[PDB]
């Protein structure tokens, strides 16, 4: 699949999780693989702002906010400078409330990649970057209802 979708069980209300994931610039508050991103113009809540991971190294990542929904808990961005061989990138952050104390945080990433590379990116981007970040977030809200296996 060129379209990736992952979901995690968080022991907390969805709105509290949107206060964490939503910011775009402030992803280094929960996501351990984020080596501090540099937020360029527009403001991080306004559809347009870019975030440059590292910003002084041989391996950086430049992302850009396409559109943002505060009340809907829906965060859409793209990679205008991606290190992975793709054409058009598109990714969304949707925190879906199941109960008042339980919310499923769904991270989606779809990109126009070639099949032999795309199967590899499902494990690297999906079962690597997301399966670490989403799960570490579920562990820090585990102060309400129990910890789980890291990643």
């Amino acid at each position: 699949m060129a379209t990736l979708r992952r979901s995690v069980e968080v022991a907390a209300p969805a709105a509290d999780v949107w206060t964490l994931v939503g910011d775009f610039s402030a992803i280094h508050r929960w996501h351990p693989q984020v080596s501090a991103p540099t937020l360029r113009g527009a403001s991080p809540h306004t559809p347009g702002a870019e975030r440059v991971f590292g910003a002084g190294t041989e391996e950086e990542l430049v992302e850009r906010l396409v559109e943002r929904d505060e009340s809907a808990r829906r965060l859409v961005y793209t990679m205008p400078d991606p290190p992975f061989p793709i054409t058009n990138h598109r990714a969304v952050l949707e925190v879906v409330p199941r109960d008042d104390r339980h919310c499923t945080v769904v991270w989606t990433a779809m990109f126009d990649c070639s099949p032999e590379t795309a199967r590899e990116l499902e494990s690297v981007i999906g079962d690597g970057v997301f399966a670490v970040g989403l799960n570490a977030l579920a562990e820090r809200y585990g102060r309400l209802e129990h910890h789980h296996h890291h990643h």
